[PDB]
């Protein structure tokens, strides 16, 4: 139809005008504002270069061969416009797997240091990034594989071409780069979830008493056993959850060991009567095992984890692992799973971690546990609590920033998806697809692309307080005369 000719014409007109001074306005606005002006935005500028460059030739020759319905320019403008319609694209989805990195990178440096996280070798890497991308788009001018298609007016990388080179393309520099962001972006959202998590008023040593080995003999009395290194477990008896079944297999192992007489266990919780019942047969058989099948208060816990020398966490699965933090702020050791969540908390300093589902690896850690001496303790203790502590430092600062570029991202993903899905439908059988995949379709998948170009500078002034602020004031700069 002849108005959906003269609709895609005013697409691509958007997206040129907007790149071009949106993106001018980006890279302005980093060299002008202090507080844009970290070398961690270089990224940034570099995604604005890759995303500027699509608007001054490729994109104007795409919008006059709408107009001409045909290719009216020479075989060599077909090859460079293609050829800079890859270095663009290409760059920018590697731009982003930068910031993507630096960004996760930059939340675990402010954990472990008071000094701020500065992205020295920064630039070093976009050399890097530019000289990966322009080794991935170079091969395609030898193989033939850029030419010009009527149905989106313009000269591209044919999906039809050979099968391997765009199968190749849809993997490396899609599907590689989707999974080590989504990694990235998961593994930060966790991070923060602790953060927020944690309440370092609450969870403080202040509100005990005496002495740890005092509140310790005290808390042993209440249960009528002796005093020797004691353990912990709170939670819910689950099959694959929770593992309070390896734990009990565990307890098993160890009542053979001589080492077992030097051992106390305080398991809590409730769930399968089944692993009740084995709980609280190991409890009559053993009077330095005691089972709390009650629920207690946020108070006795937390005189518990200020008084048990360690708390296992024999969890399948524990996607945050704040138990563990609590643990770690009144100074118990932790054993868990080396799982997802707690991983990411605990350090091979501040506790043991053991392979989830394995009594035997578990019965070795508290072995492991046992033959530490109380000065080794004691430095183990300060270290939990240092970690805990550096979680919770956290806590007034602006995650924006990371919502920003997580919204940069995901925008990026939307635009791309369709493209690539088509790449691997056509990359099938090319000479069968190429018909069976509808026209709408096809013509849609290629402008949405194309309309990425012009997204970033609409977001960072949208969602970024500074970039929001720096726009007006370059803005006003330009258009407010001096008298
Ligand atoms: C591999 O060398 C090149 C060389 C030139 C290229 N130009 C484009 C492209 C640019 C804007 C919008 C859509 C596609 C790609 C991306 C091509 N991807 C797919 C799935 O066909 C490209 C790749």
């Amino acid at each position: 139809p002849s108005w959906l000719a003269s609709a895609l014409a005013c697409v691509l007109i958007f997206t040129i005008v907007v790149d071009i001074l949106g993106n001018l306005l980006v890279i302005l606005s980093v060299y002008r504002n202090k507080k844009l002006r970290n070398a961690g935005n270089i990224f940034v500028v570099s995604l604005a270069v890759a995303n500027l460059v699509v608007a001054i030739y490729p994109y104007p020759l795409v919008l006059m061969s709408i107009f001409n319905n045909g290719w009216n320019f020479g075989y060599l403008h077909c090859q460079v416009s293609a050829f800079l319609m890859g270095l663009s694209v290409i760059g920018s989805i590697w731009n982003i797997t930068g910031i993507a990195i630096d960004r996760y990178l930059y939340i675990c440096h402010s954990l472990k240091y008071d000094k701020l996280y500065s992205s020295k070798n920064s630039l070093c890497y976009v050399l890097l990034i530019w000289l990966l991308t322009l080794a991935a788009v170079l091969p395609n001018l030898r193989a033939g594989t850029l030419q010009y298609d009527p149905r989106i007016y313009s000269c591209t990388f044919a999906q039809s071409v050979s099968s391997a080179y765009t199968i190749a393309v849809v993997v490396f520099h899609f599907l590689v780069p989707m999974i080590i962001v989504i990694f990235c972006y998961l593994r930060i959202w966790i991070l923060v979830l602790q953060v927020r998590g944690i309440d370092c008023s609450f969870w403080n040593e202040s509100y005990l008493t005496g002495s740890r080995d005092e509140r310790k003999k005290s808390l042993l009395s209440k249960f009528g056993m002796d005093e020797g290194v004691t353990f912990m477990f709170i939670g819910r008896f689950d099959r694959g959850q929770k593992g309070v079944d390896v734990l009990l297999k565990a307890i098993e192992i160890l009542s053979s060991k001589k080492e077992f007489q030097e051992m106390r266990f305080i398991i809590i919780g409730k769930g399968d009567p089944e692993l009740e019942g084995w709980a609280r047969s190991l409890e009559e058989k053993h009077g330095n095992v005691k089972v709390i099948t009650e629920m207690l208060s946020r108070e006795f816990v937390r005189e518990l984890y200020g008084s048990v020398d360690f708390v296992i966490i024999p969890s399948y699965f524990e996607p945050f692992g704040l138990v563990a933090l609590e643990a770690m702020c009144l100074g118990a050791i932790p054993i868990a799973s080396a799982v997802g969540g707690l991983r990411d908390i605990i350090t091979n300093e501040t506790g043991i971690l053991v392979k989830a589902g394995d009594p035997g690896e578990l019965a070795n850690a508290i072995l492991k546990a046992l033959e530490l001496s109380r000065s080794d303790l004691s430095k183990f203790r300060e270290n939990c609590k240092k970690r805990a502590m550096s979680f919770s430092k956290l806590k007034p600062q602006d995650f924006r920033n990371f919502v920003t570029m997580f919204v940069v991202f995901v925008l990026f993903a939307i635009c791309f998806a369709p493209l690539n899905f088509i790449g691997l439908a056509v990359a099938s059988d090319p000479a069968s697809m190429v018909p069976r995949i509808p026209e709408w379709l096809f013509v849609a998948s290629y402008y949405m692309a194309y309309f990425n170009s012009c997204l970033n500078p609409i977001i960072y002034g949208l969602l970024d307080q500074n970039f929001r602020k720096e726009y007006r004031r370059i803005i006003v700069s330009l258009c407010t005369a001096r008298v």
